[PDB]
């Protein structure tokens, strides 16, 4: 049942991030400094969805304000989207992390399939509180969260996809993949990104 005797019967985003914060649906809530809801108003036409909050989220306390926060905004600025306008989310609410010996930052570790199934119940209420007309899904875990753990988000750029979720659904790369590598293969993967939340901004 995971998360699912957690989740309060609301759709007050405040409310249900209130009750996030005593989730014990898995083990993450226990290294982890504070749940992160999504951020964003009932209004958004458009929700996007990454993995899980990183170092910088765990203590802001909110998604994507970190370095794949600032490609991401780049990229949605070049696709016209107000990223006010948006429902910000993840599709695991605790950072699951370890830390390297002379590292810089706590690392971000994989969710696994048992833990965002079992952190899904919020993604479900955020979904009904906000009733999106279109999902981004930024990456992996994302996408196969709704899509299935078999999903290849390399394998489906640009699609606009579609199952029986309580809108349309777009998978994508997710901005932490193109922060780093060759600059020529950096910048094609950023524009393929800006692509696929245009066309998300286009459902409908
Ligand atoms: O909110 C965040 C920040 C970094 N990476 C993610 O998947 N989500
Ligand atoms: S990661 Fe999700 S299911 Fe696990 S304890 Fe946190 S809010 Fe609950």
């Amino acid at each position: 049942a995971g998360a699912q005797d957690f989740v309060p019967h609301t759709a007050d985003l405040a409310e249900l991030a209130a009750a996030a914060g005593e989730c014990r649906g898995c083990g993450l809530y226990r290294d982890a400094t504070q749940a992160v809801f999504g951020a964003g108003g009932r209004s958004a036409r458009i929700m996007m969805i990454g993995e899980q909050p990183g170092d910088k989220e765990d203590l802001a306390g909110l998604p994507f304000v970190g370095p794949a926060g600032r490609l991401l905004d780049r990229a949605l600025e070049a696709a016209d989207i107000d990223r006010d306008a948006l429902y910000v989310t993840n599709a695991v609410k605790h950072f699951k992390f370890t830390r390297a010996a002379g590292g810089k930052r706590r690392i971000h570790k994989t969710p696994s399939r048992t833990e965002v199934v079992a952190c899904r119940p919020w993604l479900i209420a955020e979904m009904t509180s906000v009733e999106p007309d279109v999902v981004v899904l930024l990456g992996a875990t994302a996408a196969k969260a709704l899509l299935g753990n078999d999903f290849r988000v390399t394998q489906h750029r640009g699609e606009v996809l579609h199952v029986d979720v309580p809108p349309a659904l777009v998978a994508t790369v997710h901005p932490s993949s193109l922060l780093r590598g060759p600059k020529e293969e950096r910048e094609s993967a950023f524009a393929g990104l800006v692509d696929d939340l245009r066309v998300a901004a286009d459902v409908r």
